[PDB]
C-alpha cells in the first residue's frame, strides 16, 4: 500500500485547459483497485467540464475511457490481482443495490445526482479522494479519472478482461464504442431487416452503426455535417450517407422520401436541437422509434401528435449495458472479431500531448485518439 | 329511411368556431360504393368535438361534429356485403382497411386510410370520392373524423365501423365508439400496464377513468388518480384508484408527491388531461430506468422533455384510439361488456334528448359530467 508518484492531467478551473502535473496517488483502500493506465482517450464529456456554461467541480482529474492493468488491489479484494487486464467505466454495477438486481435497467444505486451525472462519483466510496497534488486534494471524475498514469476506482467501476486483450484498442469499450454499440442493441433494440438512421458520426455514432449491422438491419443511413466522416461510416456498415449541409431540404424530409415513410429506428449521437428534432421526424409513424444517445442541449421538444401517431422516444445510458458483466463479453467479441475497434482509432499521441488530442477532437479531425504513456 | 333516397332528418351543425350548435334539418345522401348509412341511436359529446369549436384551434366549417356513437344500418352502398339493414354497429375515427402495411403491422393500429398526420382532427372531412353526404340549406356540410354522429342518419366508410352483437345496449355500448376504448386501450395496449406495477393517471374524465379500468384489468397493484377536480375522485376510486391527488391542494408539484409516495415513482403513467402541466408531470412522476409515460390526452401541441431523463431510462409514447385494431377489436369490447368484464354504466352521468346537445356540451365544459347520452 505505497503512495505513488506519477503524472496526470489536472483541470484547476473552467476555461483553463488541462495541466500535466506530478501528483500523489494514494493506495487503494477496501473494495477498490489501483489501476495502471496504458491507453486512455479524450471523450466529448471530458472536454465539457472545462466549458464555463457547463456544471463541474475543480480541481479534477478528468478522463473516463481507458484500459489497463491491476497495479494493486485493496483489502478483502480477491476478484483482482496485480497484472489483471481491466477496463474501468462511469456506469457502475455495485451488485449491492435494487437497481443492479433489476433486469429493467442498467443503472445502479451507487449513483446519486440524476440531473447532473457529470459531477457525480466525484469522490470515492468513503467520500474521500486518492489524488493529491501540491498539498491539495483533487476531485475524481465520473468515478474513473483515466488521465493519470495511475488511478484508483471503486470495484464497482471496472471489470477484469481477457488476458490477451490489446489495451490500445479495447480501451474504447470503456465508453465510446460501448455506448453507441449498446444503444443500438439494448436501447433502440434494432431488429433484423429494419431501417436505421444515425445522426452524428463520431465514435458513438459509428459504434451505433456497427451496432445496427450486428443487430441485422438491412439499411443504415448515416447523417453528419462533416462529409469527412462518411468513408469510415460506410466501412463500418452504412448503406447511405447524408449531409444536411448539401441538402436543400431538412435532412429529415430527405430521409422520409428516400424511405417512403421514414425509418424504423432513429439514434441521435450528435445531441443538438436540430438533430434531436430530426431524429424524431425521420421515423415512420405507427412504430417509429427514436433513441437519444448524445445530448449537447438539456431539453428536447416533442410534438404531441407525433407521439399519438406511433412514434416513441427513449434514451440510453452507457449503451444500456450492465457494465461489470458486459464489458468482459464485449472484449471477447472484439477478440473473436465480431467487430473491429481499430477503425475507430484515428490517432495516437504521448500523454503529454493531451491538449493536441483535445484540439483534433474539437477540430472534428478525429474519431478517437489513443493516449499512451 | 328508404334506400337509394336522400333522407331528411335533423342534425347539429357547427356553422363556425366560437359558435354553439344549431339544430337544422339536413339531407343525408344515400351511401356510395363501400359506404354505409347508419341510423344513429345513441351519441355522446367527447372533448375532441368541443375542441373543434375552439377559435384558436385549426378546424373546418360548416360541419356535423360527433364521433362517439352506436346505431343501426339503414342501408349500404354498391358492392357492400359485410353489412346489411338491421345490423348493430359502432363507427369510429380510427380506420382499419386491413389491406395495407400499417394494418398488417402488429405494432400499430393506424391504417393507410389516414392522410393528414399533423392535423388529424381536420382529416376525413369528406368521403373517399372527395365529396359530402351532408346538405343543409343548399350547402355542403363537412364530415368530422369520418363519423359525424350528430345527425340521426350518417354515412361512413366500411373501414370505419364494426358490426357488433345484435343484443348490444346501443345506449351504453356507444361509449366504445371512442371514450372508453381510448383510455381502456391506452393502459392495456399502448402503456402496456403489467401485473403488480404502479400507475398514475392524469385527467379523470371518461378516458382517464377508462384508463383506470384498464390498469385494474392489466393487474396494476396501485393506481394513482390525479385531477384538479376533486369531484372526480369518488368514481375514480370506484373504478380502481387506490390513491387520489389534487394538484390545487398541494404545496409541492404533484410529480414530487407521487415520486415520494412511491419511493422513486410510478412504473407507468398515462396523461388523459393533456396540459403543459400534466405532460411534464406525467413524465417526471415515473421511475427512472424503466419508467414509461403514455400520452393519451393533449390540449397542447408540444411537450418539453429533459434530455437527461430519457438518457436515464424514462421513455415516452402515445396512443391513438387506445391502440385497438378498430374493426377487429370493437366487437370484442362489446362482448366483454356483455360478459360484465367492465361497467360503462358508471361512465354515464346524464342522458338528454339530442336537442339538448348544447347543454351536454356545457356540462362537459363545466366538468359536471363524464358522459351524456344523447338520443333522437
Ligand atoms: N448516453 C451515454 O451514455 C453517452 C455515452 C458516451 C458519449 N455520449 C455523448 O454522445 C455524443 C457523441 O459522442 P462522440 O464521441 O462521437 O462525439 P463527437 O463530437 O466526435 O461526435 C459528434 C458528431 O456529430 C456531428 N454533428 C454535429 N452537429 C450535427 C448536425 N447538425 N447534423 C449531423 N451531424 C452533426 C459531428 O460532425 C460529429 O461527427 C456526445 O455528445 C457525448 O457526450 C453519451
Ligand atoms: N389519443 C386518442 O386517441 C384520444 C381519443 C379520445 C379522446 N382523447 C383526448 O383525451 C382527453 C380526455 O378525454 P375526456 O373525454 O375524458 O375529456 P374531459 O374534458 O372530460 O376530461 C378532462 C379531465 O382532465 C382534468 N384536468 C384538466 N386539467 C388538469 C390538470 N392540470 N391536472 C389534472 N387534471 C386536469 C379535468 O378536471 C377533467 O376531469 C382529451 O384531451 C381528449 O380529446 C384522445
Ligand atoms: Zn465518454
Ligand atoms: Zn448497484
Ligand atoms: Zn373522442
Ligand atoms: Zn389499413
Amino acid at each position: 500500500g505505497k503512495v505513488i508518484k506519477c503524472k496526470a492531467a489536472i483541470a484547476w478551473k473552467t476555461g483553463s485547459p488541462l495541466c500535466i502535473e506530478e501528483i500523489e496517488v494514494s493506495p487503494p483502500k477496501a473494495c477498490e483497485v489501483r489501476i495502471q493506465v496504458i491507453a486512455t482517450c479524450v471523450c466529448h464529456t471530458d472536454i465539457n467540464a472545462t466549458d464555463p456554461k457547463k456544471k463541474a467541480l475543480f480541481p479534477v482529474v478528468l478522463g473516463h475511457e481507458c484500459a489497463g492493468i491491476v497495479e494493486s488491489v485493496g483489502p478483502g479484494v480477491t476478484n483482482f490481482k496485480p497484472g489483471d487486464k481491466v477496463i474501468p467505466f462511469f456506469a457502475p454495477q455495485c451488485k449491492r443495490c435494487k437497481l443492479c438486481l433489476s433486469p429493467l435497467t442498467n443503472l445502479c444505486g451507487k449513483l446519486r445526482n440524476f440531473k447532473y451525472p457529470t459531477i457525480d462519483q466525484e469522490l470515492m466510496e468513503d467520500r474521500t479522494s486518492r489524488f493529491t497534488c501540491k498539498g491539495r486534494s483533487i476531485y475524481h471524475f465520473m468515478g474513473v479519472s483515466s488521465f493519470s498514469q495511475y488511478t484508483v476506482v471503486s470495484e464497482a467501476n471496472l471489470a477484469r478482461v481477457d488476458d490477451e486483450a490489446n489495451l490500445e484498442r479495447v480501451c474504447l469499450i470503456g465508453c465510446g464504442f460501448s455506448s453507441g454499440y449498446g444503444a443500438a442493441i439494448n436501447t433502440a433494440k434494432v431488429t433484423p431487416g429494419s431501417t436505421c438512421a444515425v445522426f452524428g458520426l463520431g465514435c458513438v455514432g459509428l459504434s451505433a452503426i456497427i451496432g445496427c449491422k450486428i443487430a441485422g438491419a438491412s439499411r443504415i443511413i448515416a447523417i453528419d455535417i462533416n462529409g469527412e466522416k462518411f468513408p469510415k461510416a460506410k466501412a463500418l456498415g452504412a448503406t447511405d450517407c447524408l449531409n444536411p449541409r448539401e441538402l436543400d431540404k431538412p435532412v429529415q424530409d430527405v430521409i422520409t422520401e428516400l424511405t417512403a415513410g421514414g425509418v424504423d429506428y432513429s439514434l441521435d449521437c450528435a445531441g443538438t436541437a436540430q438533430t434531436l428534432k430530426a431524429a424524431v421526424d425521420c421515423t415512420v409513424l405507427g412504430w417509429g422509434s427514436c433513441t437519444v444517445v448524445g445530448a449537447k442541449v438539456d431539453e428536447m421538444t416533442i410534438p404531441t401528435v407525433d407521439v399519438i401517431l406511433g412514434r416513441s422516444i427513449n434514451g440510453t445510458f452507457f449503451g444500456g449495458w450492465k457494465s461489470v458483466d458486459s464489458v468482459p463479453n464485449l472484449v471477447s467479441d472484439y477478440k473473436n472479431k465480431k467487430f473491429d475497434l481499430d477503425l475507430l482509432v484515428t490517432h495516437a499521441l504521448p500523454f503529454e500531448s493531451i491538449n493536441d488530442a483535445i484540439d483534433l477532437m474539437k477540430e472534428g479531425k478525429s474519431i478517437r485518439t489513443i493516449l499512451t504513456f
